[PDB]
């Protein structure tokens, strides 16, 4: 259950990590700067979360966890693979891509992998 308003202060890799995922400079522009807000709901196995960026743009990516076909990106591009719970923290694999998404404490921390190479998140809660 990682529901609730979030906003982040940490970015470590970040120009290049989301440009090998395949951000242009649309997110990552508006991150550096701004730095990302978040609105989260989890139903059980059923997860959304919503993002919000600068200019006021909406990204979202609704899907149920250990299902597939239903999950996107920042920029909101669709993906096929299954979401996995363990320890009650949030994974994909991929062959170019891993990641994992979990609460530390009361601070919300992620922890991201692309073609081997680290990123990593951190987050505030105030719902
Ligand atoms: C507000 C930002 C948005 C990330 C973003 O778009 N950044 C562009 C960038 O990284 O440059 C992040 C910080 C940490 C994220 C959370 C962490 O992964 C932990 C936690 C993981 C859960 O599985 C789903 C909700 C969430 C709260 C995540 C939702 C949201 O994703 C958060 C709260
Ligand atoms: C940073 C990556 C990828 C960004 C990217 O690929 N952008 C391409 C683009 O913007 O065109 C983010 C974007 C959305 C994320 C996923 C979605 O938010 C849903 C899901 C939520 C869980 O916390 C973790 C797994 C999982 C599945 C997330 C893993 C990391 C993803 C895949």
């Amino acid at each position: 259950a990682f529901t609730g308003k979030f906003e982040m202060e940490s970015e470590k890799n970040y120009d290049e990590f989301m440009k090998l995922l395949g951000i242009s400079s649309d997110v990552i522009e508006k991150a550096r700067n701004f730095k990302i807000v978040t609105e989260v709901q989890q139903d059980g196995q059923d997860f959304t979360w919503s993002q919000h960026y600068s200019g006021g743009h909406t990204m979202t990516n609704k899907f149920t966890v250990g299902k597939e076909s239903n999950i996107q990106t920042m920029g909101g591009k669709t993906f096929k693979a299954t979401v996995q719970m363990e320890g009650g923290k949030l994974v994909v694999n991929f062959p170019n891509y891993h990641q994992t998404s979990e609460i530390v404490g009361d601070k919300l921390v992620e922890v991201s992998t692309i073609g081997g190479v680290t990123y990593e998140r951190v987050s505030k809660r105030l719902a």
